[PDB]
């Protein structure tokens, strides 16, 4: 089997991407944030504290004839950005782009933190990291990909995120028309539960490539590109007037600037992030100071190849017995 679904930016800045997901019988369609940095499929629901729901579409398990309460199971998650959610668990039928999993754990939120409430466009998350990170207790549950894998034509999914435009998540096949050149594959460590890999280096604009190992994660659920302070300093030094602002919480730059590209290495291959992808707009409405899309990972404890990087590529998440990651230009 295969599936294919369009993923759409939630706003004009590509702050995140939503993909429609069918849950239950009859189908209830929710727009979920596909997150290769986490491993829970959780949704706003009829059980969510009323004051914490503001515009989201909810899953109502009582209206699904295939929903079954998973007895005694609870979940609770906290994300790198400080947001969190928790609740109980159903199993139900979940379909993405024509690909169907029966008995998928659907984590129904009883509580969500303010940032989720405040974002009317995201109805929940669909985790695509390794199932070892799944928070369901006392019996850990499998991700949608883990459940689908054996049925797929090939045990893979691909992320093709758009810049200010729709893109695609495919399950079970590689669309060879969706990228240019070849896909370069690179080793993955699953030891921390992530799609963790090592970039071979970077360049700023038309500058010479610096060969240096950068361990990080491919994370569709993180907006920006978080890299070591040395790398980030080298990038922003090429932008007149750019500075790290403690009050804003990262590098900012004059909105009148034209940003240089940023290149990262995947083996001997190179992915070029155009400068415009690094512009995240005014720090506050009407400001002429703009927030940068490349930020320091110092104090995160890990480098994160978030959407800023991933949207510059066609990315293969290869779930073979030994997982690997593939990157192509597009």
């Amino acid at each position: 089997s295969t599936g294919s679904a369009t993923t759409t930016p939630i706003d004009s800045l590509d702050d995140a991407y939503i993909t429609p997901v069918q849950i239950g019988t009859p189908a209830q369609t929710l727009n979920l944030d596909f997150d290769t940095g986490s491993s829970d499929l959780w949704v706003f629901s009829s059980e969510t504290t009323a004051s914490e729901v503001d515009g989201q579409t909810i899953y109502t398990p009582s209206k699904s004839t295939t929903a079954k309460l998973l007895s005694g199971a609870t979940w609770s998650i906290s994300y790198g950005d400080g947001s969190s959610s928790s609740g109980d668990v159903y199993t139900d039928t979940v379909s993405v782009g024509g690909l169907t999993v029966t008995g998928q754990a659907v984590e129904s939120a009883k509580k969500v933190s303010s940032s989720f409430t405040e974002d009317s466009t995201i109805d929940g998350l669909l985790g695509l990291a390794f199932s070892t990170l799944n928070t369901v207790s006392p019996t850990q549950q499998k991700t949608f990909f883990d459940n689908a894998k054996a049925s797929l034509d090939s045990p893979v999914f691909t992320a093709d995120l758009g810049y200010h435009a729709p893109g695609t998540y495919n399950f079970g096949f590689i669309d060879t028309t969706a990228y240019t050149g070849s896909i370069t594959y690179t080793a993955v460590s699953t030891k921390q539960g992530f799609w963790e890999w090592t970039s071979t280096g970077y360049a700023v604009g038309s500058g010479t490539f610096k060969s240096t190992s950068i361990d990080g994660i491919a994370d569709t659920g993180t907006t920006l590109l978080y890299l070591p302070a040395t790398v980030v300093s080298a990038y922003w030094a090429q932008v007149s007037g750019a500075k790290s602002s403690s009050s804003v919480g990262g590098y900012v730059f004059p909105c009148s600037a034209t940003l240089p590209s940023f290149t990262f290495g995947v083996g001997s291959a190179r992915i070029v992030i155009p400068g415009d992808y690094i512009d995240f707009g005014p720090i506050s409405t009407g400001s002429s100071s703009c927030f940068g899309g490349i930020q320091s990972s110092a104090g995160i404890g890990i480098n994160i190849f978030g959407d800023v990087a991933l949207k510059a590529a066609f990315v293969v998440f290869n779930g073979a017995t030994t997982p690997t990651l593939g990157f192509a230009s597009k």
